[PDB]
Order: structure tokens, then C-alpha cells, then sequence
């Protein structure tokens, strides 16, 4: 780990904390690659959730991080059931 | 592409056949490392199915997978509604 490594984890996170039905964010994993950083993640939601609803947050989610730093080229988000066994 | 590269794809597909819920394989990849094969794919299922469906979806598919070629080794499988826009 160094510095810069860590004010990006916190932006992440503090992305996530604006979504109420986001749960237990992990796997949360960065690569560098030139300026641009390739964000990929899990999160866990309500096994009652739709797919539609889901799939959305994962949309708004990658929205908001794009939005947030400038040098995030990609997020992808995978989502499983609230207290899932990978 | 070469005829042993399309058994696998006729294997995976084969496999994807037996699930009714299972809707528009597409961006099927296959990595080869070494005597085994790594496999990724995107589904579609109904906007209205619960995540805890899904993953459960996903989890009998990778079992599936698994148990028809002994050379797989992994299966990741994205889960997106019916008719999404990437």
C-alpha cells in the first residue's frame, strides 16, 4: 500500500455510502493502467431485490464514480445476496 | 477458431439449453491455461427475478459445467435483464 492507493479506496467508498441498499462492498480491487484506474467490486443486496433494480444500482453506481474522479476509465460492480458464500 | 475450440462452445451451450429462465448467451469467452479452461458469460433472465434466483441460477450452471468436461476449472456468469443495453 502507499498514499495515493488509499485516497482512492476512500473515494470508492464514499461513493457507496450515498447507496442505502448497498451492503458488505468487497473484493474491492484497482488497476493502474497509464492516467486511467479500472475499478471492480462486490456487493451485496436484499435476495429480494429484482434483477431490473439491481442491475440499475450497478448503473448509477458506476455513474457516480465516473462523476467523482476523472481518472476512473471502467467500474464493474458484481452483486450478490445479502450474507452470500461466493 | 479450430475444431476443438468449437466442441467447448457446443459443450457450454449444450449446458445452457437444459435451463428454461436462461435467456440470450452472449460475450461466451474461453480462456485456455495450461491442460484446463476458464469460461465466462453473459445471461438474460426476466427483470422480475429475485437476486437470490439469480445467484442461485448461477451457482446450479457453474455445477452443470463442471460435471459435463472434467477440463473446465472456473464459470463466471453476469446476470443482466431481458433485452439491456449493456
Amino acid at each position: 500500500m502507499k498514499r495515493t492507493e488509499l485516497d482512492m479506496y476512500d473515494d470508492i467508498f464514499a461513493v457507496l455510502e450515498r447507496f442505502p441498499n448497498v451492503h458488505n462492498p468487497h473484493r474491492v480491487r484497482i488497476r493502474r493502467v497509464g492516467t486511467k484506474y479500472f475499478i471492480e467490486m462486490d456487493i451485496e443486496v436484499d435476495g429480494k431485490m429484482s434483477v431490473k433494480d439491481a442491475h440499475e444500482l450497478t448503473v448509477k453506481i458506476r455513474k457516480e464514480m465516473l462523476k467523482r474522479r476523472d481518472d476512473i476509465e471502467d467500474v464493474t460492480i458484481h452483486v450478490e445476496p445479502l450474507g452470500n458464500v461466493e
